[PDB]
């Protein structure tokens, strides 16, 4: 499995590392694949680069 | 709907904000969904990170 | 600009065609690009293939 | 967070549903977001549409 | 490297297999990575699901 | 064809340019499309933004 995770900027390296560990463990358990078959790509989005209902995260904040 | 928009770097915050408003309004009208069901992710591409016919934007410029 | 639009399955061709025209003109106007620089790719998602808060759109429809 | 998961074809609905719940709760816990902020999109790949080292999963299965 | 290739529908398996081999070797040579570090995912687009200048490939074929 | 290439940060402009040329040539030959029908988008990933088996590239290094 190849997982792309888009999330807002602001997260510390610890939190990104905890997330890729935990999501890998979830995929390995639920789909019964090996850890090395799970790749995660993190795309961080600037607060002007993510919108809901036509307002960016910056505007909502 | 979840919309990912890849566009070249260089645009001002106003222009990104105008684009996410206008695209949201288009999706809301044409598909009859609520504004909060429309999410837009902007991926900005560096001029060496986008190519047409094997030349990057930088080279074309 | 290259736009990927992910939608749940089931929309009529007319609505997809109207969205593609409306999104294109939104991008042309707000980003000052020509129409031929605007490409949209539509990815339809089956109801078993989209989730919010850990429930798929299929299960959410089923529960209603 | 918006998560796209690309999987080879053929998994049972139950496994997809368990993955979607497990991934969501992994993201909620580690990223301190609510469940309703977590969307997952699943893209299934046909065996002719995924390759490692220049051979498709179809050809790799065929060779075994 | 992970490569997603979005193509219009309709290509023969042989052409997809030749593209996957040729793209992989292009990446190996120019990026100095091993073949097993190169994955390609192919996404086929229906003609109603791809547009240039606000017209879908279906409508563009229809008009010709 | 529209190609998105995700690769780890660290590559020089020459190497990115050589890659988009070579991949374009491959697509043009194998699929018999024109060069201007091939667009490549490069997404560079930070070493904390790519994982295999639940470890980021940074951790593996």
């Amino acid at each position: 499995p190849i997982i792309q995770m888009n999330l807002l900027e602001g997260r510390t390296v610890e939190q990104k590392r905890n997330a890729v560990a935990a999501i890998t463990e979830a995929v390995v358990r639920t789909l019964d694949v090996r850890p090395d078959q799970v790749r995660i790509l993190i795309n961080e989005l600037g607060v002007e680069h993510f919108s809901v209902a036509g307002q960016t995260a910056a505007m909502r904040q």
